[PDB]
Parts: C-alpha cells; structure tokens; sequence
C-alpha cells in the first residue's frame, strides 16, 4: 500500500513526510499539541549477525506493533528507511515523552532492542522541515553520547 | 550486459551491494589462493545530509557521483569500489596495507565543490580469515572512527 512499509505496516518514507505535514497543519489549525520523535536502532546489525536477519525482521515488526499498542487515533509511526523510524504524538511533551520512554524501556527486555532517540515540540510558526531538523539533530546527540537514550531538543 | 545491471549501482557506477559481496568474495579467494595482498575499507559519509538540505537531492547525488568518480581515478585495475547503500561505500585494494592506506587518506584529504567528511575503517586479509570476518573487522573499525569524531581512518 502506498504510504505504508510492507514489512512492519508502519508508514513508509513518503508516509512519514505526509504525516509530518498533516500533523503540523493540524496542530496549527486545530491547536493540538504535537511532539515529533526520530529513532535509530543501535544494535540491529549485531542481532542480525547473532540470530539471523529473520530475527531482525521480527524485532522491527515488534517495535512497530508495540508502538501501535499505545499510539492514539491521530498519532502515528513511520519507517524513514532501514532501521530508522519517526513517531508523531499529539499530546503534551510530558505525556508523549513519558509513554515513549516507558515503551523503549520495555523493548530493552526476545532480543533486547537498543534505541537512540531525539524529540522536538511543535510550536506556532514552525514548518514540518524545521521540526524534523530539530528532532533529527537531537537524535544524533543521543546516538553519539552512547545510544539507548532519548535526548530532547 | 546482465552482470552490469546486476552488479552496479546505477547512480554512481560503483558496484551495488550484490557487487560488493561478490567482489569481497573474489578478492579474498584471490588473496588466499593467488597469494596477493588485499585490504578492505568500509566508508560512511559524515556530512551529506546538510548538503541535500540546502542544495537539493540532485546536488547530493552529484556528491556521491564525484566521490566514486574520483576513486576510479586512483584505483588499480584489480581494485574496486562499491556502494553498500545510502552514503556507505566499500573499497577493495589489492596492495600492501601501507600503500593502500596512504592512497586512501590522500584521497580523502583531497575531498575534504562542497567538502566531504568521511569516517573510514580498514582490515587486512590474512590466512584463516574469510570475507564475512574481514568485513566485520573493517566495519567495526569504521564505527570506531565515526564515534571518535569522524573525518578519519581507523584500522582493525
Ligand atoms: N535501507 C534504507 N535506509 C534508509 C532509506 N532512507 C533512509 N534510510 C535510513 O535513514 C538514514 C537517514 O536518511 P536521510 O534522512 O535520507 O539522510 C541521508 C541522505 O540525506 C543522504 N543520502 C543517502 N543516499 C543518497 C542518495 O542516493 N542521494 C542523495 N542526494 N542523498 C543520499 O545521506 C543521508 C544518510 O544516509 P544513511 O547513512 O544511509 O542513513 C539513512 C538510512 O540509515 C532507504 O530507502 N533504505
Ligand atoms: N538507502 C539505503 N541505504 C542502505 C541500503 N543498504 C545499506 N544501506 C546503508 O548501510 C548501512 C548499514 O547497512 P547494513 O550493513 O545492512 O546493516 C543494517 C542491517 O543490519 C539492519 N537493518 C536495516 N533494515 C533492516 C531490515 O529490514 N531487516 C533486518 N533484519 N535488518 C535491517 O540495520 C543496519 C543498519 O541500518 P542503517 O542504519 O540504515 O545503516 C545502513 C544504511 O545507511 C539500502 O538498500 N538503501
Ligand atoms: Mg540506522
Ligand atoms: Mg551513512
């Protein structure tokens, strides 16, 4: 399906781009809060080497399925590509971040998944590209400081 | 005709992933059997994204094209360059480690038109070591370079 990743059923790259545009438009038109997360796996390659790529595929599927487990009606999760994902949550930073962190903590428990993540909060007067740039930059700070963490913009 | 479409990356003209895997296999075999030296490099760009952001993807495409183009400018007749995918590349050099490494650093210095920043890792083929293992060593070395600040080459 267009806009959807065949393996995980999360949105695909073009799905992510459209979702970001629609979520930012919604925040600015409906007044809804919006937090964008950029996630990059830290240990999928070693999981693939140790248990095989099918095990790795399962890990990605689990990641997305479990996310759909707490994401709301207007929320979303998309696969940017490879082992990199984006998550859009229409809630306060407090709520969004607490749920995301608890979710990531749960995933560190069958092959444990380690994730580097960054977040950015939608604000009036910002466009989707700039929001993405902020969340993306935060993710790299998380990544290079060791991973297995969420750094806020 | 068939092979070229099956083993080469259309955009850059470097080998594609299938080509990288077959090139690594052949290079290790030649090293283990024919006895010549072989050094494998794993490279990952550090600053391509900002280039796309301000200049567009066509400009970024040109960066990848120039990278491979310049490589073919010094690579030997039996050496090779492949695109693992995205902005990640592998280079196979059938020469002694010193020669291979010196040639690579000289090339990366030249690239550092928009300047290119690259994280690189190398591994040398030795008896008892297969292609998958050689790749793992070079790959791990690249990651050490990347997390140490990038724009450098780390050896296994
Ligand atoms: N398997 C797979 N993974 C994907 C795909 N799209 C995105 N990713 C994953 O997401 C990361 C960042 O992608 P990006 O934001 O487009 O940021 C990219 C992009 O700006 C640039 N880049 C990569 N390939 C090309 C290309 O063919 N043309 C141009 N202009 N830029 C490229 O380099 C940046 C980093 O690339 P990576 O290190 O590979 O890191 C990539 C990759 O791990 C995909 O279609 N398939
Ligand atoms: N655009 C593009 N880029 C490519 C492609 N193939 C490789 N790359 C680039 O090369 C990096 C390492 O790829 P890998 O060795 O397969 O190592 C991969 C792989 O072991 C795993 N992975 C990614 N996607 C999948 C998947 O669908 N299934 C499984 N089992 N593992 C995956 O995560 C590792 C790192 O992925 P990345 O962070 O994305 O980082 C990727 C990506 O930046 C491609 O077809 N298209
Ligand atoms: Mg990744
Ligand atoms: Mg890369």
């Amino acid at each position: 399906h267009a806009l959807f990743d065949p393996l995980t059923e999360a949105l695909n790259r073009r799905g992510c781009e459209q979702a970001m545009r629609d979520s930012v438009t919604a925040a600015q038109r409906e007044g809804w809060p919006f937090v964008l997360f950029v996630l990059d796996m830290d240990n999928l390659k070693p999981i693939n080497d140790r248990f095989g790529h099918l095990a790795g595929d399962r890990v990605l599927v689990r990641l997305v399925e479990s996310a759909y487990g707490w994401l709301g009606a207007q929320d979303w999760i998309g696969r940017w590509g490879g082992d990199e994902f984006l998550i859009g949550v229409h809630a306060s930073e407090d709520e969004a971040t607490l749920k995301l962190n608890q979710w990531l903590s749960m995933l560190e428990r069958e092959a444990p998944l380690h994730v580097s993540a960054g977040s950015a909060v939608c604000e009036v007067g910002i466009d989707a590209t700039e929001l993405y740039r902020r969340a993306d930059a935060a993710m790299y700070r998380a990544k290079f400081s060791g991973g297995r963490r969420l750094v806020r913009d």
